[PDB]
RNA sequence: AUAUUUU
């Protein structure tokens, strides 16, 4: 049972580390604004408004507990424990031609998921194919899931491996997997 | 409707 508490805390850490991570932060208008207010610090009162974290827990003490154990050590907790921020010692990487070129080469296109599949279904299916840093579910202008996604792996090596494996299926349904740039070339 | 939500 104590195991479940560890699991919840590992998920809380992962979710918050995603919001403040290299992939999401540079594209997060709302969050980039909060960060400019009090030297990076964002009150837990605000953090609780984040749906995904909300679903995990809205309790400040749990969140702080979870973060204080994080292995990533990306986040910093204030003394009064009412706010958190990305460590000033882990600044965002400079987005150079090279950085972007590397990102594109680590991005994959996958088609074949059912329209009702959720980010959680997809995340679970992916925890066995390499370290994923971002999952983008492709939706219509009105937010309807198209069944296709873009995935960004931790490195071009893990992405290459994944794209190389031919017999992949989701809940025993065939899947079309290509490198993201290759997908655009065809389309 | 910045009432932005993997905010």
């Amino acid at each position: 049972d104590n195991e479940k508490m560890a699991a919840l805390e590992a998920k809380i850490c992962h979710q918050i580390e995603y919001y403040f991570g290299d992939f999401n932060l540079p594209r997060d208008k709302f969050l980039k604004e909060q960060i400019k207010l009090d030297e990076g610090w964002v009150p837990l009162e605000i953090m609780i408004k984040f749906n995904r974290l909300n679903r995990l827990t809205t309790d400040f003490n749990v969140i702080v507990e979870a973060l204080s154990k994080s292995k990533a050590e990306l986040m910093e907790i204030s003394e009064d424990k009412t706010k958190i921020r990305r460590s000033p010692s882990k600044p965002l990487p400079e987005v150079t031609d090279e950085y972007k070129n590397d990102v594109k080469n680590r991005s994959v296109y996958i088609k074949g998921f059912p329209t009702d599949a959720t980010l959680d279904d997809i995340k679970e299916w992916l925890e066995d194919k390499g370290q994923v840093l971002n999952i983008q579910m492709r939706r219509t202008l009105h937010k309807a899931f198209k069944g296709s996604i873009f995935v960004v792996f931790d490195s071009i090596e893990s992405a290459k491996k994944f794209v190389e494996t031919p017999g992949q299926k989701y809940k025993e349904t065939d899947l079309l997997i290509l490198f993201k740039d290759d997908y655009f070339a065809k389309k």
